[PDB]
């Protein structure tokens, strides 16, 4: 209701929001006030996002490896309801293994998708944002980007990655009221998460707070660097591990 | 609503009477809090109480006299019951070049910006601890990161407070209290009231100071319900002067 | 003389050796006493890399972005000298831009040679370290890496990436004795930087030491996490920048 | 060889009887520096000047004492010179989870640990800058930057140490002095002299402790001409227990 954490008039473009962290950031930034444009891979999850955001936003598929369909989907935006004002940049996946046992594609494929789609969104909505004099771009990483996991180089690697990335751009806009920041969720419930019962306990094992986090935990933190509120805050990574890694 | 809320919390805040302070003890009292803020006169309490009208209260306190922590912890215990939000704000500066840095300047940081919240988080966490909630938050400084000539003990006390943070919130989190540390680059305050404004700001890749607002809205944020799963950061306020 | 620092009986791999901060690297481990491979892009680069090795090692052709490149490279080492004990990752370039400028082949030319290249020529020598229990992964990062800079978000992107690969690979690895770690250097006196006088004087004034870094003075601490002596450090990122920065 | 070499060079290494400081202290004499390590007792410090032999010498010295502190510097500087490489390792634990925390555990840490770096960088650093060459190096640990439950003090104490050095580098780079930090993990000494080692090496990639040797040659590796462009930094020694 009220002037606090508000995002009335602001068009927030939300990747991989048909499920988990990037539906929770989704329905959130609505509640807050934002016209929300989640994205899915396929016309179907994108139809299922416009159904859970109903009159505060609209689901459109998009692949964040292909610039064709970047440039598709952002035009269609703006032709709607303007420039972004807000990108998340939640679309990711993992393919994990032992480096003996990595794949070049495994490889390739995490670099691609968690990295050099970053690269490719960033770019595409921070003309509009630098002149108007207003964006934020909110990254989520991930706790193995900062602490590395065995059987994850390629993921970490990528998360890693993003946060460079971050601090560069964050440095190239933060004059033009631009901030660029990351969000690095440690363990959340998800379909990811739903684990035999000795690997769960195993990982629980090493976070303090003795649960998973839930993804709507990962969502207000989002939420609250896209605020006018946090303007002063950039090139930073906002941990939300329960304290799985301090840093 | 119901997001950022924190009705049903009694949040007390250190150093209340002005800047950072002041803005975040009227934050958590817009977002439903009762606050209990301090300053380290009677006039400086009155006026406390006076901008915080029903919300809370004002409280003469010095953070380095066990007795006078003792004495405010009892009067909010009795009033309000115990408290579920510590915000350590109060601290001060003793800036000098080492070779010119006195043994009171070095003392006095340490007692008033390290040991001060080692006594008020030990002062309110066996209540946090039995109720299964709370929340402690830290105001360091970018300085505790960065390091600054002229700052060493400043530096040191405002580092020491993460090493803090980060060790009691192992010690607390399976029994669902947070701790952690909101670091304000340069804010615009009585602390920091040309040529050496125009050299902090040159720093500054936003090109401006914050605001004690921002600062308050990333410590409501860390106090609210929504901010359970973090606990032993550091979250940097600085407009990109520095990046971790 | 000692045996303190004593590379011995050890092979080393060094990636761009042929200049700068990969020659000294070279020059030093050979001093210290190991057998020193160092790579070129080119024969001629290679023989001068064997010239200034003599005895205590050779000059070799290697395309770190050539799969077939790095599998003959490492062949004809392993033939000779046996299994490599000691990578390290100095190839790389730069290829810098304002985001709004940066072309598609510029950022993926970094991630390429200065991200995806670690990942592969780590992974070529890896199996042998396991297998002796015995290892040095010893990556040339940049300050830029954890600082940020505008004008190389791909750079950054690139070096920040492979402090998360190495975190990760030092967890796999470090209960069969392989450490892996990243030197970090600041801005060190090389050709890239012999820049106008306007240029140097400001990234110097942003360096308390005063002065741009030798490239010795890297050479020390890549030949340091060399040796057996650095066996307990893994996962780290050791800064060699003047106070540039500080973590 | 001319590589990693200290002759010519004077060393004060606190707290160098046993463990860490005393690798510390017998790597530096085998690199050419000048040593002197001290203990709190007079057969510690005899202790000292018999493994050192003609290499250096042992004095008492408690690092609380400001008496103690100048008369130790006076006796240094009148036989061997100014000190050019100043390792403070000196430093002692009072573990307890924060509700068992004595005031006496906070001060006693803050004092041993934190303090007596500020009092003796201050002491030896007027030399160093006017000689535009020094190394000071503080022995922290990876509890100041990981934190652990029942160390909140020590964490403190360890964080401020890096606050301190940070500023201090800064102060100072200019001068040619450099200022870091080496924080071992888990090592083999009397302070971690079956199921609590168990606990402790499960956390360490490495799977094994450390050994004081190989603190020694991070310390060495800093003291070193070789190491003049590393300032402000933390050289973490812990087996991958932490990785930053
Ligand atoms: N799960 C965790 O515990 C955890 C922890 C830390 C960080 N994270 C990070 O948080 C983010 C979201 O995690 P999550 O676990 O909620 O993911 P998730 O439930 O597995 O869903 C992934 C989302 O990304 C989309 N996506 C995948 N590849 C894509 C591509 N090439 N182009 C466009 N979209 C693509 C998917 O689209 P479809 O719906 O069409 O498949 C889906 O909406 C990821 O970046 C992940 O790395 C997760
Ligand atoms: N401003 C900045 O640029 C900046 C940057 C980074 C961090 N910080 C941190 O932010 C916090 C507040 O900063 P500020 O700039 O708002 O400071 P400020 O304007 O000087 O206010 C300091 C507050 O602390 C109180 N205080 C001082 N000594 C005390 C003591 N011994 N016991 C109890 N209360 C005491 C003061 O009370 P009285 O009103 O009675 O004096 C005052 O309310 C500090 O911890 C500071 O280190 C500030
Ligand atoms: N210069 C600095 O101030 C600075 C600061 C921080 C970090 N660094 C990093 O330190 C490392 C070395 O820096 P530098 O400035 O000394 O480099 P440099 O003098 O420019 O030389 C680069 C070396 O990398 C080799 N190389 C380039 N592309 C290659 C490829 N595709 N395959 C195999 N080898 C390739 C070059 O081979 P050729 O000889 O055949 O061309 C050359 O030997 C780099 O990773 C750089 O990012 C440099
Ligand atoms: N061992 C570890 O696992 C570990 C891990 C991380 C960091 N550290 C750090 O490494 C340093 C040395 O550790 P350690 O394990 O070798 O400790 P240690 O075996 O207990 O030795 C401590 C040394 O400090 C001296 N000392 C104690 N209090 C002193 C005082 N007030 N004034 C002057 N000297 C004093 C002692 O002298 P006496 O012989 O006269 O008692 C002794 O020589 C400490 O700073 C510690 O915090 C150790």
């Amino acid at each position: 209701m009220s002037q606090f954490m508000n995002l009335e008039g602001k068009v927030a473009l939300v990747t991989g929001a048909s499920r988990g962290i990037g539906k929770a950031i989704a329905e959130l930034l609505a509640e807050r006030g934002a016209k929300v444009i989640g994205t899915a891979t396929s016309e179907s999850g994108a139809q299922a996002i416009s159904d859970y955001l109903g009159d505060n936003g609209k689901g459109m598929a998009l692949n964040v490896t292909n610039p064709e369909s970047i440039e598709a989907v952002l035009k269609a935006i703006t032709d709607e309801f303007g420039g972004v004002d807000i990108l998340v940049n939640n679309a990711g996946i993992t393919r994990d293994n032992l480096l003996m046992r990595m794949k070049e594609e495994e490889w390739s494929d995490i670099m691609e998708t968690n990295l050099t789609s970053i690269f490719r969104l960033s770019k595409a909505v921070l003309r509009g944002m630098m002149k108007k004099r207003q964006g934020r771009i909110i990254n989520v990483g991930s706790v193995v980007g900062t602490m590395g996991n065995a059987g994850q180089a390629n993921y970490a690697a990528a998360k890693a990655g993003v946060i460079g990335f971050t601090k560069s751009m964050a440095r190239e806009v933060a004059s033009r009221g631009v901030t660029v920041n990351t969000v690095a969720p440690g363990f959340i419930e998800t379909d990811m998460t739903k684990l035999n019962d000795e690997q769960r306990t195993a990982t629980l094992a090493q976070v303090p707070a003795g649960r998973l986090g839930d993804p709507r935990e990962i969502a207000s933190a989002v939420a609250f660097l896209a605020s006018p509120e946090a303007a002063y805050i950039t090139g930073e990574t906002l941990h939300v591990n329960g304290g799985m890694y301090m840093i």
